[PDB]
């Protein structure tokens, strides 16, 4: 397996994150059983590391699913850390990592040993090793759910400094979220194409892969919008480049 | 009593955070036993909620203590959330909440029931109910250690929009940290007086309580400097006031 093995102390981390997230939920939907959620989740830890399907996580989703506030969904690509810091633990936006079923697995890795009941802390399969590995099947299932439950203004943060372009035609956003957006309950889609401070401007709104994305969203009937270096996020990037000319204040 | 009852699912949260923090420690001191750390901490939970002393957490500290990088300490008052966001989980600085023993308790509450053996989720004592409550004694002990183990350039974030003054003459910083800073291994102390965006400038460097703090530190023989609205932090505050004139980019 050419990927990170199971995360040490997966269970404690999972339950801890789950318990802390409960506090963020509204009292009405605060009734969540972290233990049951973990049990449902571990069904994948009792299977062949190449025989886990997205549907295997259905129970896990049923037990953890909760509503996402209108206009708070934030999708992204090649911007993990920035998205998490900007979202600020649900305070500004609620990306998948800030939704219960996403929060418990953010950054973690897991898979059962090839031919032994115990978890494999040595390595886990990538899409290359095999399509149906625990981690990818999990995110496919969580992505679909996250997309289906989003409504209002859809925000998307992309990385215009990524060498392969801002929009990966083969990725979770393209293959599992866009096709699952409920057109009827979506007002518009606003894209933020961020560039590293002084970093390379590989692509901006309307260029390369951005034209492909825009065309698709438009052919799908969505009201489309694209902003280069959305200020609030630029200001956050600037925190680490205070003396740079792109970050100077008036 | 008068304070919040112990946090729901305290143990799970505690262990979860402990396990996640282990990953941030260098392989040299990563060998931490969260369960044992939890048991040492629990010693205070099996005592009268008004008879817990800072020394009751000596074992807890012994088992969770670790080094703090030179120049990375960050003290503060009236800016807990700003400090946590800026520190960015160990990336930029290492405040007490980003040190193992502080991390497991950041924002939590705890105390045993008055005459019962179980935890009291209804309420916990405050400084007014009785001085020796579990939470206050915990932070006194934790503050002392954090100070004793700090070195190099000392940073301090104060709130200059605080009505009663940026430097509370009575508080954890004045009463438990400053007295435990070890000059022999300290270069200088740098203060950052932050003001709310547009917010009121109650006090700035060299004003009111700031006069007191400066004189106290100088009388102790420390090199001292103060900065109003330290740029990096100002930029972070700006993320939520992007259109405000104080946050306009050049
Ligand atoms: O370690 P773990 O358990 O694997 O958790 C993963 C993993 O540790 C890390 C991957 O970073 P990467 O730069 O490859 O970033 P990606 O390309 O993988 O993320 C882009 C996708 O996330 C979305 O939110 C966007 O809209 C888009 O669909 O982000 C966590 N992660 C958070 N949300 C997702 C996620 N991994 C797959 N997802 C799929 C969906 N939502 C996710
Ligand atoms: O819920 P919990 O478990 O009680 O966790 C507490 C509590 O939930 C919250 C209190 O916010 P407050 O504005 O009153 O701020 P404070 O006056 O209480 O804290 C300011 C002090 O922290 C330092 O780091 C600064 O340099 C300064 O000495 O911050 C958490 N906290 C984190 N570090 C500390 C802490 N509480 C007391 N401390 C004392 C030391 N380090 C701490
Ligand atoms: C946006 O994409 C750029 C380029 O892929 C990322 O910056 C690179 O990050 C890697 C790993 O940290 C480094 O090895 C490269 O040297 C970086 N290149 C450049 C030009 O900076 C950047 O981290 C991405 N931004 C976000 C928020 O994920
Ligand atoms: C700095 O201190 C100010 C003043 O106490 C804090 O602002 C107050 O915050 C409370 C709670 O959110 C509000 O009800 C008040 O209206 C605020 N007053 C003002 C003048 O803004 C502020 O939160 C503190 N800053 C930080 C980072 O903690």
């Amino acid at each position: 397996w050419r990927a990170e093995g199971t995360s040490a102390h997966l269970r404690d981390i999972f339950l801890g994150r789950c318990a802390e997230y409960r506090a963020l939920l509204s009292p009405e939907q605060r009734n969540k059983d972290c233990t049951a959620i973990w049990e449902a989740f571990k069904v994948a830890l009792d299977k062949d590391p190449c025989s886990v399907l997205p549907s295997d996580y259905d129970l896990f989703i049923t037990l953890s699913r909760h509503s996402i506030p209108r206009d708070k969904s934030l999708f992204w690509e090649n911007s993990h850390l920035l998205v998490n810091s900007f979202a600020d633990n649900t305070r500004r936006f609620m990306p998948l990592s800030d939704v219960l079923y996403g929060r418990v697995a953010d950054f973690l890795s897991w898979c059962r040993q090839k031919a032994d009941s115990g978890l494999d802390y040595q390595s886990c399969p990538t899409s290359e090793d095999c399509e149906n590995n625990p981690v990818d099947s999990f995110w496919k299932r969580a992505s679909i759910q996250y997309s289906k439950d989003s409504s209002g203004v859809i925000h998307v943060m992309l990385n215009g400094s990524e060498p392969t372009g801002a929009y990966p035609i083969k990725g979770f956003f393209a293959d599992y979220e866009i096709p699952n957006l409920q057109k009827e309950k979506i007002t518009r889609i606003e894209i933020w194409v961020m560039h590293e401070i002084g970093g390379p401007n590989v692509e901006s709104c309307g260029e390369g892969s951005m034209k492909v994305l825009e065309k698709r969203l438009k052919d799908m009937g969505f009201q489309y919008s694209c902003i280069n270096d959305y200020r609030p996020v630029k200001l956050l990037q600037c925190v680490d480049h205070s003396t740079h000319p792109d970050c100077a204040l008036k």
